[PDB]
């Protein structure tokens, strides 16, 4: 065999592998053998390697191969090499591509994806609790390896060539060489140092930020592993499949590796990997799950899910110790194979400046014509042969300025610093300019909009005087004073505060996460719990009949200090309670209130009490459970909820103000996602909802029909044959799609169902990571640009597909986003949007200015190549150093405004609104230069330029006039082409830029009006007339006025005028279509 095609199911790649030996016996044209090119051939074949491979390697079978080459379906090429190890076949020939680790098979002569995955013959029969008896940490750790070591930025060269190395290098290097050959001492060095400093600074900054963020993601833990029948502590990075450890140990807080409980139980919280906001319980494996276990499965059935622990899931509680341990666990998948890991690896597999590429190619095309005409004129004047190339090739390096990327990078860093000054850290500087075109902002529910746990909302009390519920009573302070365990209020306070199996450790209890929050809601101090000292008596606890799967309630026998008798306090599930309680106490509104509080997403809990007169140390053990819950008295409801973060609503309001659509994408259920949306503002307060349900046939059938119904009032609907419009509070509505209906729609849709759904859909629930990324792709296909404020691994993949990615937890693997935040809130988005818009407008301003610079320079030179006399060699330097770089750099020294606006900056460079003002600025600048030149042509003397010689003489009156006019144009155009009040702070407010402009203009005025004689010789000036010296000032002033008035009024009007003359986004059509 000599080739192979894989099939990668986790991410569709279908890679192609082919093996090649190293150089031939004769390799005289190898990359370094082409030393005549040196680095040129290296550059040529670094990106496109087909010639590289055809030059070097020939086909060899995989048995004797020396390096393999990998080809995915993007037609993107890569080259890897095999490794070698001499023990268990006699050699593990293998390769590694994007963290997939492919093993050779000496028997069938093909590659395999880790031989699939292992199900050991010794493991999983009945009892794999023996442990790794002997040497099974060396003979088996070689195959599997350590736990999730990512990369150390393989070499600096890839980072340099990807993040920083712009395509402008070739012409820039040629320009530096030409200037070196043309006696440019100062400016070549200035350009080289500025570019090198900026690039090295960027590379070092990004490397250090990446290191700082990656070091925190290690999360290394310690575990008490069985080895050979002994108990030994070990680091978390020393585990292989078939190795037992223990869970009940207090020092453990996160599951090390994906596992399978064998003895005991536990309660865990899988929030981040799935999205559910409810803690889950686990149970052992009964020798039937072990046989029905294939670790290769992408997602398990319900049983094996019920017995697994997922790596990274937070451990809440375990069966406590009796010196021993009661929660052992087996290890099945370690490394990248873990479910949390597989998202990280599959994230990295898939690999505006093109406008600058267009400008570069157009400028090169124009430089061709300029070169042609310059050579024609030079050969017409038959000047010295050497001087028919150098000064006839400076045209190219002055029509394609090389100082552009440096100033763009500096302007970007002036915003990256402001971002890092607000606790927001950026790991990819390019995305800042993408922040100014966000037209949709997607969120997540658990962890970003709302806190990650359940919080008690209030207490409802079933009075005994009138069988009617009472108000919400959100605070215990009002609870204590309320009156009518004979009093139901106290019988509710006791059950909230006492009656729980909590084990306090450090003044804050640890245990089941439901009654804990209840305990802190009570606020008392904790086998007796005395009330807060700031009148409630002291409660005593005797014995607890705790939770049972069959009977959903728990009970406690308590004794008040003051009273002689005792009480039985029970807390349970309202579904089963009424058959226990005394029927003449239920307030007849039980069903309605329960249904109301359940159909909104909340969760409820019922309390009941029973007085018992005779209680002693004997009857406590004598009486069984049934007598405790024989007949009791209902008290009321304890209502949970999913609390919002305190500041989310204001941020959502401000985003809705500035005409930015918002949607919510979650993984929880829909019944609470709708209510969470309705509280904050994503859905309007009175807007209806509409859900699509299969009228007949599940997602299996391709012919199934879908009915779009309401939620609050069934039997009502909007159109299905498809209009997504109200059939037959009606102008506003929103569609909330489940997680399987969306899959069926994307599988089958008339392309109008999908589009109207995507325009109207607001609250998606039960969505999976692949569903999330397909949704983001469809969102971008209808011509959006959607940011994503995700926080967990469950939505890591989407964070890569979005245009702008934010994150809320740098600790976990959500570092995929180009951004990262250290203040966990939604208060992070408006700042990013503001900075993005300001950076966009500043980048366009600087780009237009630096592209007008070239035309100024070219016109000034071309008025002079008629007589073959350049500007000089020091006026060039003054213009290119003291005039451009200060103005161009300091024009980006500002910050964004404080408040958002409904407006939006332009985003397309080649549009008919960024280019027309530029060309008209050119057509006023050339007008004023040629005007001054004509003004000096006739009225003043000395106007003859010296006839052509071997050395192009440069002391004329056609040099000095077109040097001052050019200088004034540089300064004033730099002032005018600015970004002011609409998206930045007022220029008058910030001093650096305006003071730089003032000092430079004073310098020029001093050099013109009364020039020092030593400087009058240092440059090649010539004497002028007082009147003409005033005239130059007048020309500068009128350029200022004309440029300002045109830039604010004229050229935008002419833009629309020419657009209308030329008259002779897939969405924003559907909105009008469905306006009703
Ligand atoms: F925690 Be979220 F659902 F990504
Ligand atoms: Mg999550």
């Amino acid at each position: 065999r000599s080739s192979q095609k894989m099939r990668l199911d986790n991410d569709d790649l279908t890679i192609a592998i082919s093996g090649f030996i190293t150089n031939r016996i004769g390799f005289a044209i190898y990359i370094v053998l082409c030393v005549l090119t040196g680095g040129i051939a290296w550059l040529f074949l670094r990106w496109y390697p087909k010639y590289y491979v055809k030059l070097v390697g020939c086909a060899t079978p995989f048995r004797d191969c020396q390096w393999v080459v990998i080809e995915d379906h993007f037609n993107k090429m890569t080259i890897l090499s095999i490794r070698v190890k001499p023990y268990n076949l006699r050699e593990l020939r293998s390769i590694t591509y994007c963290y997939y680790k492919f093993y050779y098979h000496p028997v069938l002569d093909k590659f395999f994806c880790c031989n699939g995955w292992k199900d050991p013959q010794w493991n999983s029969m009945q009892n794999a609790r023996s442990g790794l008896h002997g040497d099974e940490k060396a003979h088996r750790e070689a195959v599997f390896g350590p736990n999730s070591i990512d990369v150390d930025e393989q070499s600096i060269l890839q980072l340099l060539v990807s993040e920083i190395l712009t395509p402008f290098y070739a012409f820039q290097v040629f320009s530096l060489i030409l200037w070196l050959c043309d006696e440019y001492y100062y400016y070549a060095a200035a350009i080289l140092l500025i570019s090198a400093g900026s690039i090295i600074t960027s590379l070092l900054e990004t490397k250090e930020t990446r290191r700082r963020l990656r070091e925190m993601s290690r999360f290394e833990c310690e575990v008490r592993v069985f080895r050979g029948g002994f108990w030994r502590t070990f680091p978390s990075s020393d585990l292989v499949p078939g190795d037992v450890y223990e869970v009940s140990d207090p020092s453990l807080t996160q599951i090390p590796a994906d596992s399978l409980l064998l003895t005991g139980d536990c309660i865990v919280n899988e929030s981040m990997l799935t999205g559910e906001s409810v803690a889950v319980s686990k149970t052992p494996a009964t020798n039937e799950t072990l046989a029905k276990l294939n670790p290769a499965a992408s997602t398990f059935s319900h049983d094996v899910d019920k017995h697994f622990l997922y790596c990274g899931t937070k451990l809440i509680r375990a069966r406590q110790r009796l010196d021993e341990a009661a929660a052992v666990a087996l290890v099945v998948r370690t490394g990248f194979n873990t479910t949390r890991g597989a998202l990280v690896r599959s994230m990295l597999v898939p690999k505006f400046y093109e406008d600058s590429f267009r400008y570069l190619k157009v400028m090169g095309c124009l430089a061709g014509l300029a070169f042609i005409v310059s050579l024609v004129n030079f050969i017409r004047l038959k000047l010295h042969w050497t001087l028919i190339l150098l000064r006839a090739l400076d045209l190219l390096t002055i029509v394609v300025p090389p100082a552009l990327p440096a100033t763009l990078t500096i302007g970007t860093s002036f915003a990256v610093q402001r971002l890092k000054g607000k606790k927001i850290f950026c790991t990819s500087p390019q995305r800042v300019n993408v922040g100014g075109k966000i037209d949709l902002m997607c969120f997540d529910k658990t962890g970003t909009l709302t806190e990650e746990g359940l919080d008690v909302l209030g207490i409802r009390v079933a009075s005994r005087v009138s069988n009617r519920f009472t108000e919400l009573l959100t605070n215990v302070d009002d609870l204590t004073w309320s009156c009518d365990p004979l009093d139901p209020y106290r019988a509710a306070l006791y059950v909230m505060a006492s009656c729980h199996s909590l084990r306090i450790v450090d003044g804050v209890a640890v245990g089941d996460p439901l009654e804990v929050k209840m305990f802190e809601f009570t606020g008392w101090s904790y086998f007796i719990a005395g009330e807060v000292i700031s009148a409630p008596p002291a409660v005593g606890v005797l014995r607890a009949f705790d939770f049972n799967p069959l009977l959903r309630r728990s009970s406690v026998i308590a004794r008040v200090v003051g009273n002689s008798g005792g009480y039985a306090l029970v807390k349970g599930s309202p579904e089963c309670m009424p058959e226990i309680c005394r029927p003449e106490t239920l307030p007849s509104d039980f069903d309605e209130l329960l249904s109301y509080y359940t159909h909104a997403g909340y969760r409820v809990i019922a309390c009941a009490t029973k007085r018992i007169p005779k209680l002693n140390l004997v009857s406590v053990n004598r009486m069984t459970r049934d007598e405790v819950e024989s007949g009791l008295d209902f008290v009321g409801f304890i209502i949970f909820e999913n609390k919002l973060k305190p500041t989310t609503t204001s941020v959502i309001k401000e985003l809705l103000s500035s005409n930015i659509g918002t949607v919510m994408i979650t993984g929880d259920n829909i019944r609470t996602a709708v209510s969470v949306a309705r509280q904050c503002g994503i859905i309007e307060e009175h807007a209806h909802c509409y859900m699509p349900r299969f009228i007949e046939g599940n997602a299996d059938d391709c012919n199934a029909k879908l009915r779009w119904e309401s939620i609050n009032n069934p039997a009502l609907e909007l159109d299905p044959t498809d209009a997504s419009l109200p059939y037959d509070n009606i102008r506003n509505y929103a569609i909330a799609v489940t997680g399987d209906v969306f899959r069926w729609i994307v599988d089958h849709a008339p392309t109008d169902v999908l589009h109207r759904m995507l325009v109207l859909g607001k609250v998606y629930a039960r969505m999976s990571p692949d569903e999330k990324q397909e949704l983001v792709k469809k969102f971008q296909s209808i011509d959006y640009s959607c940011g994503f404020c995700g926080d967990g691994a469950n939505d890591c993949a989407a964070l890569k597909a979005a245009d702008v990615g934010i994150s809320l937890s740098e600790a976990e693997a959500s570092v995929a986003a180009p951004f990262t935040s250290q203040i966990f809130d939604i208060r992070c988005v408006p700042e990013v949007i503001r900075e993005g818009r300001a950076s966009l407008v500043t980048s366009f301003s600087c780009f237009k200015y630096m592209s007008l610079y070239s035309f100024i320079q070219f016109t000034s030179v071309s008025f002079l190549y008629v007589s073959a006399s350049n500007l000089g060699d020091f006026q060039f330097l003054y213009i290119d150093l003291m005039l451009i770089l200060p103005i161009a750099v300091f024009m980006s020294w500002a910050g964004p405004h404080s408040k958002l606006c409904a407006k939006r900056p332009v985003s397309d460079l080649v549009s008919r609104k960024v280019l027309v003002p530029l060309l008209s600025h050119v057509f006023v600048c050339v007008m004023i230069q040629a005007l001054a030149w004509v003004a000096v042509r006739q009225q003043p003397w000395y106007i003859p330029p010296i006839v052509d010689t071997e050395k192009s003489n440069i002391e004329n009156s056609e040099n000095t006039t077109l040097f001052f006019a050019s200088c004034f144009e540089y300064i004033l155009s730099g002032v005018v082409l600015n970004a002011g009040r609409p998206f930045r702070q007022s220029p008058l407010e910030t001093w650096p830029f305006l003071s730089a402009v003032a000092v430079t203009l004073i310098a020029t005025l001093l050099m013109l009006l009364v020039p020092p004689y030593w400087l009058f010789e240092f440059m090649q000036l010539t004497w002028m007339s007082w009147t003409f010296k005033i005239t130059l000032i007048a020309f500068g002033f009128v350029y200022f006025l004309i440029a300002w008035t045109g830039e604010h009024y004229l050229f935008l009007w002419l833009a629309r005028f020419l657009g209308r003359m030329r008259q002779r986004k897939q969405r924003k059509l559907y909105k009008i279509v469905k306006e009703k």
